[PDB]
């Protein structure tokens, strides 16, 4: 189910990943740093065998082939994503076809209802990557949420129309309608860079987060996830957050 | 409910649906071997009276359709209880809602609603439309019209049909569709309810032309009274219609006129 | 005060108001279960409030409440109405207006005011003037209900947005409707807008009337083409009772037998 | 000066003496409602010699020889006006070098300044004429009126960057804002057809208000002259506006 | 408080110079530019008496929250550091700690109002040094009071949504004859004429950057401008005050 809450993070080696875990991450997410494509197997298998927690990898959008490739490794997720060279402008791959779960990212409620309609197990709300401004994460999150709100609580036969100005799937929207939210989870990503970022995305109504690198160039990388994963957590204690973001 | 609600409408297949203002025409279109009538009263076009609809219920056997301005629940209602067969959700009536169709998946009475395209086609059956009529502008006597609009939609099915299957997602956001209604077509082969033609079907030739170009069946105005002879003009689409690869036939039909 | 006149507006949900240009119809809107009757004198050329004696013919022939046309602006057209004692003065977008700029501010009024709107921007403006009723409408004298249609679903579907939306985005919603935020605030706070919203533009049939409940108005105008039918009395209680009973579609369909 | 008044077209001695009667402070004498030009002297003479109340008539703007033309016949007041056909398109009368005084038109605040500048001694804030519809009048009295209030109030470092914009003389802007006025009288006209109409425009600050023939059309001219007559007078008393709207 | 000046200081040595200088708060400071470190701004609230201001982006929550819970005395929602959220700021009426917010016209001070602004910072670009920025927008803010306080009440609604204002909030101004909370200019005020300028077109106060500890004696500087700021009517002190700098 990917617990609520929780905090996915980054990893280049079973050095960091072992970290990652040791903060409290439910996840991680394993890279190799042109073309950017899958990581070479080898570094995901060393960080596989680093931990216990879940371990993602990722694909390059459409690249079917190598969403096999993960799949065959024993990968625990599969991160279809736009921040690797996209493989193909047009199609995603039919995630349907897999035993493996995915994520995939989403701008707004069209793209999300898009990616389940592909099969997609779980989201990712998420603007440009690497910048470490949270204007990315924070106008996809409102958007997406927004936009879902609006259909919850729309006159049933104006779904239709809706799902045609969203290019949403109708089905989707009904299942949205009928559940209150998104029937997958839906984390934050983009920019994510204090503890008090981490916290004010799940104000926003995210079901968790993604960070990234930047953890593992701080001074001290294991207090810093550390404070990411009690505000991500304890997202409304704003004097444990308060107390948290004086090391960084 | 939906499975029950289509195939009252696919038994409809090789039939001819007319347009009848009254009792007599009424007999006339069941005599000539119409599989249903269209009951019409003829500015803003609405629902017909109800006086009027059960004339025409009460003249015949045969199933009675009539419909609605479209986007009127109401009207749609009304018809329901009045034990309308079918509900036809109707362009040529003055639209109630400019944005937003009935949801007729609310609704025990089937509906027949029109499509110009595999997109509007797909979206009229998530609203829950249980029957289609392909067609472009009424009351010309072109064929054109229907061509045009079923040639578009059999075009735009056999394309999704031969797909891949990955590739489905993006053609239903470029077609403005419901992606499990394409789905649903790439499994059957075809669309999930029947598809009738409709505007312009003025000669033999003309219905057997849209049984030709893959419809299920076709709609057939009031110019069929105005003729000198409406039983026989009657008949004489009806079987066209049904014998539509029977040139000889047609040709034979074709004389009288 | 505001609160008092919106006391007297509520009085009129569920009901059809009808348009009168004499005692006689008015007695027949009255007869016909009218929760009130619109007063009008009657091509091209300049419409204005009605000839007073018009007004008082027709206040004279009824007891339910009677309401009468302003031209958009003209505030001393309204101060007349007043005087003359009418219920309801209509702020009206079917007569000339009068000021293309500045609607009336009806707070100065110790008469309600019924304004028209076509969004919920619109109606949240007439609100903060001080308006106590609102009448959804697009164009008038089509006999086409896509009018009353299309502004109703509008109007409501922002509402309900507006509604369920988070708090603190409200700010950044009322200015790209161009609606005070507190009237915002207040449609949040209760569910629903703080005033009567009717339904006018073309409802013609009792299925008109009764679809314009359906996408949630608390009620309808209907013009003179009542009085143009070879039986009004019985035209007229048709809307009535389908708009009272806008739910029940075997009574509808037999209403919708008898018109013309 | 003339304050709270109704001046009144009419034709002929009957309506002028009609137009007393009801209490116009002045009447306009016309020929009419092709070339639209100074009437003739004969009619202007019928209309002087038939009231003790002071006599306008009109002149095409820019014509300077017609307005001679009414000096010397001994006319109280020039009405250069926009409803006759212009003689000149862009220069209006120098009204400085003659003694009768005259009245212009204005349709914001930089035209009334205009016209104060080449020696107006009067405006009337109008908009298109002749069509019975009050938004012309409405439209020119809140713009007029709404930059005057703007003027008096503004900084006066402000003043001349204001003029330029106005297209006004700042010299004339400055004795408005010293005065908080124009410093001339402004009647409204335009479409001014019922009692309630007249009202309004005191209402929305004009001084005064012109009508035109439509009066005499009516079933009983001097009821309906002497209606709007009150009405101007006693704006805000809305039971005799009530009352006099009656009868037509 | 009116006729102030307010001083960013990044640390207590500076702080404690700003309060010397008379002062009426000091704003602790500290690629994307954020909340600072808690511990600068503790150092700051720890270093003076008079009150202290930080900060936050625009529409960071929970560094407002943050703030708030330090103990700080202001928190300036503020256009300087990387806007957080590009469409909705702070909603400010559920905190307990004041908010000041930046306005470059009345439609923008009437929606931070309306957000639960306490006070406004009337401000054009920063760091330029050149004080048109600062003055463009206090004319503009101030000529739009002028108009809507004497404006006829009867427009009011319509002039609200020309400028993308609560009507309310319009209302209020026309009542009060002035903005409902204190309006401070900032945006390039470096000279005590710069200060006083403002203050001659009609601002409440004045704030000033980080430029006083980067001259040869920031105290007489900064003393410069606050008297200036309080006297900005006296020519003959600030053509006096001006001679050091
Ligand atoms: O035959 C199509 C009719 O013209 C409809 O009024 C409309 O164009 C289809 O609506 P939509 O494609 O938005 O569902
Ligand atoms: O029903 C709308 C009226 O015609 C108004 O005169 C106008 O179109 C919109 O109102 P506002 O003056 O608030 O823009
Ligand atoms: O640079 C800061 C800007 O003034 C704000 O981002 C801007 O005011 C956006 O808010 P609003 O749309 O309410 O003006
Ligand atoms: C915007 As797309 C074609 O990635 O769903
Ligand atoms: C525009 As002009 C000739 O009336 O000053």
């Amino acid at each position: 189910e990917m617990q609520k809450g929780g905090v996915i993070m980054d990893v280049v080696n079973a050095e960091q990943a072992k970290i990652a875990e040791a903060a409290g991450a439910v996840a991680v997410m394993a890279l190799e740093r042109g073309v950017a494509r899958m990581a070479d197997p080898t570094v995901i298998e060393e960080v596989m065998n680093a931990v216990s927690i879940p371990v993602m990898a990722k694909v390059r959008i459409g690249h079917y082939v190598e969403a096999r490739v993960l799949e065959a490794l024993g990968v625990d997720y599969i991160d279809e994503s736009e921040v690797l060279t996209p493989a193909d402008e047009e199609f995603h791959i039919d995630k349907r076809q897999f035993t493996v779960p995915f994520v995939c990212g989403c701008r707004d409620l069209g793209e999300a209802a898009r990616r389940i309609a592909e099969g997609a197990s779980m989201l990712r709300t998420k603007g440009e990557p690497g910048t470490g401004n949270i204007v990315e994460a924070v106008r996809h999150m409102r958007k997406v949420n927004a936009q879902i709100r609006k259909v919850v609580n729309m006159s049933e036969d104006e779904l239709v129309a809706e799902a045609k100005q969203l290019g949403a799937p109708v089905e989707v929207l009904r299942e949205i309608k009928r559940l209150g939210r998104l029937p997958v989870v839906n984390f934050a990503a983009g920019g994510v860079t204090t503890p008090a970022d981490a916290a004010l995305m799940m104000h926003l109504g995210a079901d968790g987060v993604f960070v990234g690198s930047g953890i593992f160039k701080s001074e001290n990388p294991e207090k810093y996830a550390r404070a990411i994963v009690e505000a991500t957590t304890h997202y409304e204690d704003y004097e444990l957050i308060a107390h948290l973001s004086k090391g960084l």
